């Protein structure tokens, strides 16, 4: 009974009221547009994206994808509203540089060391706001990360985003079709899913990064990760990584949930880092590369109070 009504607001739109261009996706599912939004009345143009039923409706994702969209996080993904053609239409904002695990793989050679630890206090920012809310993302990998700019990318395709009440804090599963490599060890064991359980995923998600879009346990059948984590073995250090950058993904990884780091512990730990990445990141040529100031003595564990959150 004592819970908080659900004040989001969902907008409906005409599907002559959109420009389609391109095409996007041909997923197994829908398909994703280069659409564009040019509303009655306003003298405005904005760039958006186009999705388009065998036994239930799909309404589920955009039901969470509208309740975290009251107060404003800058990097999670937002949707502007629906459209209720024979053939339905989702439509949201445009991050014209697709996903981040394809910017990792084809910019690979041009990643400075800023960008990379900038992208990891953005998703630990835009996933602190998710606990925020008491939603679980399930499902935080680098494919689920789009770039509005190469500066500025937000967390997209929520698809198991679970809602918390006010006296819960776990989630009990079904199994499915969930990637076992991002899973912490408890939501493959006795299926718990926590904000805990998500670090698992963000210290994955961050490895992947740091291997330049490389595949976590290569040429490993997903049936053994279960017993080979209970052993103790991990995913291996990256070459870039020092021990600084390393260690943090390591402890995102222990088997005791409450020993992983907090999101936003994880926005502390990296935006001291952003301020001289240079110390932290190890790229041959780091300087040299590119994608479209001091003031104190002891500046070691200095912090900015916008990225400060207890
Ligand atoms: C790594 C992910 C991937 O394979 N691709 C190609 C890249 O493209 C996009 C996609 C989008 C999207 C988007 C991606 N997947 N779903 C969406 C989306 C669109 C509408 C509504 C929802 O949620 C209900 C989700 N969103 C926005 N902009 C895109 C731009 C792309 O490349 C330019 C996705």
């Amino acid at each position: 009974s004592g819970e908080a009504p659900n004040q989001a607001l969902l907008r409906i739109l005409k599907e002559t009221e959109f420009k389609k261009i391109k095409v996007l996706g041909s997923g197994a599912f829908g398909t994703v547009y280069k659409g564009l939004w040019i509303p009655e009345g306003e003298k405005v143009k904005i760039p958006v994206a186009i999705k388009e039923k065998a036994n239930k409706e799909i309404l589920d994702e955009a039901y969470v994808m509208a309740s975290v969209d009251n107060p404003g996080n800058p990097h999670v993904c937002r949707l502007l509203g629906i459209c209720l053609t024979s053939t339905v239409q989702l439509i949201t904002q445009l991050m014209p540089f697709g996903c981040l695990l394809d910017y990792v793989r084809e910019h690979k050679d041009n990643i400075g060391s800023q960008y990379l630890l900038n992208w990891c206090v953005q998703i630990a920012k835009g996933m602190n706001y998710l606990e925020d809310r008491r939603l679980v993302h399930r499902d935080l990998a680098a494919r689920n990360v789009l770039v509005k700019t190469p500066q500025h990318v937000k967390i997209t395709d929520f698809g198991l985003a679970k809602l918390l009440g006010a006296e819960e804090k776990e989630y009990h599963a079904e199994g499915g079709k969930v990637p076992i490599k991002w899973m912490a060890l408890e939501s493959i064991l006795h299926r718990i899913y926590t904000h805990q359980s998500d670090v698992w995923s963000y210290g994955v998600t961050v490895w992947e990064l740091m291997t330049f879009g490389s595949k976590p346990y290569d040429g490993i059948p997903a049936s053994e990760i279960s017993s080979i984590l209970e052993k103790g073995e991990r995913l291996p250090q990256p070459p870039i990584c020092t021990i600084d950058v390393y260690m943090i993904m390591v402890k995102c990884w222990m088997i005791d949930a409450d020993s992983r780091p907090k999101f936003r512990e994880l926005i502390i730990e990296f935006s001291k880092m952003a301020r001289d990445p240079q110390r932290y990141l190890v790229i041959q040529g780091d300087e040299r590369m590119h994608l479209p100031l001091m003031d104190e003595e002891d500046m070691d564990d200095v912090v900015d109070a916008d990225e400060y959150l207890i």
